């Protein structure tokens, strides 16, 4: 059973946190008395976001702009939240780099960029953390997709970059397990969230309410808190996914 | 399915040098096919070639690479298609040398992974698509249990796999709706007896691996026949449609 305190004090690292799911997921931890390390690319975004989580009562906020293109970046990052912070109990990968729905026909381009951005910077930024998450016991939270789960038309590069994560950190957990490393691993399989980039995206099809992004970043939190190794969001996935 | 289904057929197999794909230029051959292989190895695929024309292959030939290189990828399918005067089916096979390891820092395995064994078969298919298209012809995708279920020691490995499955299954979803009648079959193999394969399982306990020269025939069947997975061998489905359901909604 959660309850907000788990994170009361607890350092985490929220990835692509200037908007949507990762700004309300920053907020809860803020609420929650959490200290926090925000990135994204866009330093002005960023700086309203710390400032609302101090509001909000965060321990602790601080920003470092970058894109997450650059590998180096990605490790550096790390290596500079965990000293803002001294120490790291929760890393959230969330971000992703910018799609819409088209159909494929020769965009290398797109398909190694969103390769590189969705999945790769996620493996060099578990990587990076790898050793404070050992010392602290902490978390690894892995944001997806159902489509990162079940293939849909018109998101191919997309689709390949979340399955990978699926593949790759479902397979670090088994090793994590054998290995006896007490860090753990959760998958988060959303269906449509709100926010601005999802609701532009889908203006053109049939679809069922999207869920709030609030109560989203919320169930994400719990989730990691709680060291579920899946979560489903909204929670009426979890029927499709398992038939 | 009939062998004469493949006979005449204009068909590319990559890492064919050895292991299944080679087993699959062998039935190709059998069975009056065209046929282009690849791998990095002239001498391996020379030797490939000489025995697909005893075997009776409409034509043989090689062309040598690596598939890390997107350059050498796209010229080759051009190269293939205007040696074949054309292409029905491109079996997508190769994969880049992997052991099994506990995954700790090596970034440069994970990118190569991805390279080799999800990119350039993109870069192959979008070479290749257009005389697909001419030939309603056909794709055929290798991949792995573990591919869709999850095991230690196998992250880059896997990760690539499963990207394979993303990439392709959302495709053939979009060529569907848009007409585009080139199939895609995506394999789910289990452990096959490739020399490759067997050095990797040494000494682990396993149930008898299958044998490759079968895997390769069912592989060729299932994309001669338009079916969007293959499952070999046979006993595969039910850990795959069953025990992994059970275990996934019991946790
Ligand atoms: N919303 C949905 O319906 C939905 C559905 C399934 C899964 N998801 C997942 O949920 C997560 C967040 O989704 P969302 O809707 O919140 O997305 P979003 O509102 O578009 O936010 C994406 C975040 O990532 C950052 N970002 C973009 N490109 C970047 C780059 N190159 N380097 C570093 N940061 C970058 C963005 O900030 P900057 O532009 O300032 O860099 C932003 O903070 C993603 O993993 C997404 O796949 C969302
Ligand atoms: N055997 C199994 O139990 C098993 C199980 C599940 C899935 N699979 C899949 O089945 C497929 C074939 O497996 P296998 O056991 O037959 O493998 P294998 O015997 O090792 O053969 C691999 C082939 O790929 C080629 N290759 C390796 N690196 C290359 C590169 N950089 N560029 C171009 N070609 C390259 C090799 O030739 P060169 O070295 O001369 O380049 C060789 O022809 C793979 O997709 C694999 O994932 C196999
Ligand atoms: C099938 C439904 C409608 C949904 O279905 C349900 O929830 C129940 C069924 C229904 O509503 O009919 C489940 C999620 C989903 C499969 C959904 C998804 O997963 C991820 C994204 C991405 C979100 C985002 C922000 C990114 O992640 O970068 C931007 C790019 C991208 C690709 C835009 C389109 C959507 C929003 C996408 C594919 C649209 C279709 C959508
Ligand atoms: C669970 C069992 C025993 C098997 O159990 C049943 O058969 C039922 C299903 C397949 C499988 C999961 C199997 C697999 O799928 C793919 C490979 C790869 C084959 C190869 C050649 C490559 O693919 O490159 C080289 C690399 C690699 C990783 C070596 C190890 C195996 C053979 C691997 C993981 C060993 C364990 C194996
Ligand atoms: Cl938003
Ligand atoms: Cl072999």
């Amino acid at each position: 059973e959660f309850r907000p305190e788990m994170l009361q004090g607890k350092k985490v690292i929220v990835t692509g946190a200037s908007k949507g799911i990762g700004r309300e997921m920053a907020y809860h931890l803020a609420k929650m008395g959490a200290h926090v390390v925000v990135t994204a690319r866009s330093k002005e975004t960023l700086q309203k976001v710390v400032s609302h989580c101090l509001e909000l009562g965060a321990a602790s906020a601080h920003y470092i702009a970058g894109t997450m293109e650059d590998m180096t970046f990605a490790e550096q990052f790390v290596a500079q939240a965990g000293k803002l912070m001294g120490g790291l109990d929760m890393l959230i990968l969330n971000h992703i780099t910018n799609t819409s729905l088209n159909l494929f026909h020769d965009d290398i381009h797109h398909v190694r960029k969103s390769m590189e951005v969705n999945f790769l910077s996620y493996v060099v930024l578990t990587v990076a953390a790898l050793p404070m998450l050992k010392q602290s016991n902490g978390s690894i939270v892995v944001v997806s997709s159902l489509a990162g789960k079940v293939a849909y038309p018109m998101v191919a590069a997309y689709s390949a970059s979340k399955f990978a994560l699926d593949g790759f950190f479902s397979s670090i957990r088994k090793e994590y397990s054998v290995s006896r490393v007490n860090v753990s691993i959760t998958l988060c399989v959303l269906g449509l969230i709100d926010t601005e980039t999802a609701m532009k995206a889908v203006s053109g099809i049939v679809h069922m309410q999207a869920a709030p992004k609030e109560e989203c970043a919320l169930e994400i939190i719990k989730g990691g808190a709680l060291r579920q190794e899946e979560v489903y969001y909204d929670s009426s996935l979890w029927t499709t996914l398992l038939i």
